[PDB]
């Protein structure tokens, strides 16, 4: 597994070639397999990079493409802190993509009501059908990261940071607003042939540094986000100036 690092000027540039960088892996996936599948990220950059993907979709048959995320915020599905909500508005309402291949992580007044835990659950059924399954695994799990490392909603220090069985644990005290998430843990992202990180600005300069060199992923968590087959950082020359 290789560590790829495309570095771009600044969060324009980068978040353009990040979703052209999607598009063709979409394809590619799609030539060797007969499928694609994807998983969101929220923030940003993993927003913006979609709507780059929204000019190019028609390349794609999305009837072949399955979409998952990597974490989500635990409150009203209107709400517009949800990860799914602002991914349909960049891409997903926009494409013919049928329901049942998009699986959206469970909202507060959602199938489980305000239970948590039994939402995460659900979640992580549905994963090990894939995983079980007769192509397993994701292609492309898409990251954003924050200043401390944390990717997906996985904080450092924390009990999902260190959680080795579970594929997906509800964090009821996040330290970023809202409290409350739904997240892949580490051996979820891992099963991923590869894992893109989008990381842009000078405040990530540091982590990105610490997790391209090898951290322990309890004080890091973006050094265990690792792909199968490669991890791709796609940067801007500021969150590169560490490296």
């Amino acid at each position: 597994s290789d560590t790829v690092i495309e570095r771009h000027a600044d969060t324009a540039a980068l978040v353009a070639a990040a979703g052209d960088r999607l598009v063709d892996a979409i394809s590619s996936a799609i030539g060797e397999r007969g499928q694609a599948t994807i998983v969101l990220t929220g923030g940003g950059t993993g927003i913006g990079l979609l709507k780059r993907v929204r000019e190019r979709s028609g390349e794609i048959d999305w009837s072949k493409v399955h979409i998952y995320w990597g974490d989500e915020r635990f409150v009203p599905q209107d709400d517009d802190e949800r990860n799914d909500k602002q991914a349909r508005e960049a891409l997903l309402d926009h494409i013919g993509i049928p329901p049942v291949n998009v699986h959206a992580m469970a909202a507060s007044d959602g199938e489980f009501g305000d239970d948590l835990e039994a939402a995460a659950a659900g979640y992580a059924q549905l994963l090990s059908a894939n995983f079980d399954s007769s192509v397993p695994g994701f292609d492309v799990h898409l990251l954003g990261m924050g200043g401390e490392g944390h990717v997906n909603s996985l904080f450092p220090d924390t009990d999902a940071v260190r959680e080795t069985e579970r594929l997906v644990v509800g964090v009821s005290d996040s330290p970023k607003p809202p409290p409350r998430r739904i997240t892949l843990t580490l051996p979820a992202v891992q099963n991923s042939r590869e894992v893109w990180l989008v990381v842009s600005g000078e405040a990530k300069a540091d982590a990105v540094a610490a997790a391209v060199g090898g951290a322990d992923p309890v004080d890091i968590p973006a050094a265990g986000a690792v792909g199968r087959e490669r991890t791709v950082w796609l940067v801007d020359e500021a969150a590169a100036a560490k490296l």
